[PDB]
This record gives C-alpha cells, sequence and structure tokens, in this order.
C-alpha cells in the first residue's frame, strides 16, 4: 500500500463519443470542445479508452445529493 495516488481513489465512468455525438452533448452542456480541455494522443488520455485523434471521452463524477458532474475531453493530436 501507499504506493501511488491520484487525487481520488476512485475513477469516473469514461465513454468514447463520436465528434457528432460529443459535438452536441459539449454544446448541449453549454459549451464546445476548443473550450474544454484537450489531452494529446501522445498523452496516456489515447492509451486510455483507446481513443483516437479526434474522439472525445464521457466522464461522469457522482456526488451526495444526486450530483452528477460530467466532463468531454476531445482526444487531438
Amino acid at each position: 500500500m501507499k504506493r501511488e495516488i491520484l487525487k481520488h481513489q476512485l475513477v469516473p465512468e469514461h465513454v468514447i463519443l463520436n465528434e457528432s455525438e460529443a459535438k452536441r452533448v459539449l454544446k448541449e452542456l453549454d459549451a464546445h470542445p476548443e473550450q474544454l480541455p484537450k489531452i494529446k494522443t501522445t498523452d496516456p488520455v489515447a492509451k486510455a479508452i483507446g481513443a483516437k485523434r479526434g474522439d472525445i471521452v464521457k466522464i461522469i463524477r457522482k456526488s451526495p445529493t444526486a450530483e452528477e458532474f460530467v466532463t468531454y475531453r476531445l482526444v487531438q493530436d
């Protein structure tokens, strides 16, 4: 134990969105991917969920009082 950390012990649900699906969602959320944060395909972002250059990921955060926080990340080169 006490090897490594990452802010939160557990992890959220990462889903892969199509540039189209992620497009509506992002804007549906009141934002665009250009605004949101984008992790390079060289970064673990791609290694994770086998994302490819041009794929947005859907991450949901569960909190007390039915509080769900969603954040989209676009895989960019």
